[PDB]
């Protein structure tokens, strides 16, 4: 049956992920540098809201969504199937399927939302990626994404301050320093989300959590959804 | 390091398709029973002409695509990657990053479009999905993708006039549209009943909308020509 | 190059496991009632022991082994590699490598050992296959591959008594061989009845035999003192 | 059902290959540099013709095998699952099924044929690897193979002649260049086999080619196995 031959080479790549395991979904926009080229440097707070309501929408409306974390044009969405014995999978852990739909949810709210503010705004994209993560990785993940929005932080503020040549070839304490000794900007002082990004809690409803910590020194605020 | 460990846990399944081969990739609308609950029935022109932009949308952005099928809630692409021996395949051939940014590309046109006439619609979402083919099997599965668009256009008709506990098969269906509803299915437009493709036209090129679209099983090379280069 | 465009062939189908959670090893022997047909029915110590043997030298060869079982011609092998902090994994957690180098392993114990005894019998064979679970469904696999072995055992003792046509489920050719041949399976030797496992003994350590392998559903922590280390 | 749940666990890693596409499996020794240690080099006879009855075996038992490739310690296999409409693929493609099955395969045939003519041999082992490959591909992947070969006989040649430091960093012409002057060594003259390995085809019965050519001159050696 040509239905049947099809179908096999069809499920040839139906991935299923592993169940009864925390699953890490990264949403990320496609050439967001061209994208936000226009907005507030170094950081648009319209920009961001609009990834914040992406960020609840997408919580909302994902099985098993438990935390989603936003930092520069990312959303990493934290997944949890065993919560009970008799948990469900979002659709039944297809790999193609979590990935592609995340993108889809993100795609479809970030641009309804974005064109509230900028109606001739290009079209925004994202490509999404999924995986599994041990529980005693769940936490270190998030470190791991963290870390690297405290790093790019930094350089976009150093970016919009100063000529690239002065940045060449400077760490991220040098940074730091002349942006204090040489624009009087005192990076620690910044909002939280512009020095490490910020956490989409349920609280029920979605909302953004202002006060999203340095999660290597409160890993509990991450491993509450990953050990129950 | 954490960032080594990190790399290595998403590379798990950091999935390539082999080069040099076929690939499809086709995209359905999320829960379309639903968003097209109060769409034209049998069929809506209006959603219609919005899946042929979205088409066009998505033949424009995606490198090696030949062509692109539509029918329902549905969409098929063709990509080829081995036009030349120097050709370089869309996303170097990654599985997560086609399937997603394909159905993120078809969720941006779509609902850019549909607010247009109907701004009161609720956000549409897509699901994707990529795989390999052999040349032999391209032509293959258009044809079993129209086969599978007849069934559904006469079902969507039949389903459009009779009640539900009414309506049996295609077959059966379809005379009892002649007779009782006095209503012939081979008399529709082309992409009601089989669906149609979007192919580049010359003349400079562009995307169209060809609604002469044959019915694949009685014209092979439609496909074949962008499936055998050499 | 070539070895480029080569390498990216190969690569498509480098899969590996997710490191830091439990990988299980099965293999299962090739048409092994062909095989067997020759041995001592229902239940042959010599073909038992040296699929013994051969988990012993599974046991012994892979990184990270923690325990092996044995039943009718298959064995499944735990293996962890989240020890310490910096457990590196067999392979690198390959998969291909990993399924075909422990059948490859097995293969070779096995017939070198078969030899001796029975230097007549024609090359045996296996394949292998593995995955990966999460902590709290190990001690529930090997569950499931004891409750395999009873409905396999009861089957071998029924199917080596009585003919074809006149054997119904487990619990009734367990009591048609009380009855009817006066033969109590619950009598059997725990190998026979439930599979054995392979657990490393210390004393310097070795891999050995316990035939007082316990009912893994009736004591899980006999699996899961390797599953949870802290 | 925990049955159904561990058929679940199981079936995520059930990896099948697209079918009617040529597939190749790629059979290597394990630690073959410790297992050759005592062999005749820089070629030994007895262990070639031990890898030889391999290929037979290998190419007897596996459905749809039409050649086979060795040099040193891996064989290659290709494999065509389209010669009809109706063929089948061997173990329905199952990708860990073909892999460790060929592995099997050749460790219960090489182990057998060694331990008649070396009964205190050590045990041999060996991996396998599947994968598939256009058919403009695979005349390109055997020449691949042979090239390697070469590379590696000249090499091999070079060092069971010289020490180690002689080499050192010499080019594949270089290595042939002293071997003649140095050693009265002509590499050409050396057998086919010895300087870019040989191919087992079924002329039935599968037999030992000892012309195999240099495939990147008669693609149509390995090619009509390729286009039915
Ligand atoms: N709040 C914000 N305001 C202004 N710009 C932002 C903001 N958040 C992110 N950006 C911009 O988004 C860009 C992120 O780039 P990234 O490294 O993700 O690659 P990209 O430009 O998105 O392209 P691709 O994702 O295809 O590699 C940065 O250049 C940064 O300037
Ligand atoms: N031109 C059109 N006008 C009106 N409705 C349409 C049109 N094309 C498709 N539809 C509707 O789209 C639906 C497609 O349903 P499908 O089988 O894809 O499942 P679904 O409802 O999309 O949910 P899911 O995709 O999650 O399975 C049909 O019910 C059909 O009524
Ligand atoms: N101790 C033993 N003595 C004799 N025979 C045994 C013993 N253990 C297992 N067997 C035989 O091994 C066979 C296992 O069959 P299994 O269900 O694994 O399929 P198979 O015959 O191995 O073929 P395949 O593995 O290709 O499906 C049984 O038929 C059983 O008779
Ligand atoms: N005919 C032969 N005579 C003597 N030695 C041989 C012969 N064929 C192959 N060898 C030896 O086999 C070895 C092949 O090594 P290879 O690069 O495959 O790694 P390996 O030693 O097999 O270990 P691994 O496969 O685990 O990397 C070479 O060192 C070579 O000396
Ligand atoms: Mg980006
Ligand atoms: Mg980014
Ligand atoms: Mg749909
Ligand atoms: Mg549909
Ligand atoms: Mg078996
Ligand atoms: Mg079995
Ligand atoms: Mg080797
Ligand atoms: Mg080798």
């Amino acid at each position: 049956s040509i239905g049947d031959r099809m179908k096999r080479y069809e499920n040839a790549y139906r991935i299923k992920l592993p169940e009864r395991m925390p699953v890490i979904v990264r949403i990320d926009g496609a050439h967001f540098h061209t994208y936000t080229k226009g907005c507030a440097k170094p950081f648009d707070q319209d920009l961001a809201e609009a990834f914040w309501e992406t960020c609840k929408y997408l919580a909302q409306n994902i099985m098993g969504a438990k935390l989603v974390y936003h930092q520069s044009d990312e959303i990493s969405i934290l997944i949890t199937n065993y919560d009970k014995l008799t948990t469900q999978s979002w659709f039944e852990n297809n790999l193609q399927k979590i990935a592609s739909v995340s993108a889809s949810m993100a795609t479809a709210k970030f641009n309804e939302v974005m064109r509230e503010k900028y109606p001739d705004k290009p079209l925004a994209t994202f490509d999404g990626r999924a995986q599994v993560l041990p529980q005693d990785e769940v936490a270190n993940y998030f470190i791991w994404r963290q870390q690297d929005a405290s790093k790019n932080s930094i350089s976009m503020v150093a970016q919009a301050n100063f000529p690239h040549k002065q940045l060449q070839g400077l760490n991220g304490k040098d940074m730091q320093d002349k942006l204090m000794t040489e624009k009087n900007i005192n990076w620690n002082d910044l909002p939280v989300w512009q020095k490490r990004g910020i956490c989409i809690i349920k609280e029920s409803r979605w909302s953004v959590d202002h006060e999203t910590p340095i999660i290597s020194k409160d890993r509990e605020y991450v491993e509450q959804f990953v050990y129950l």
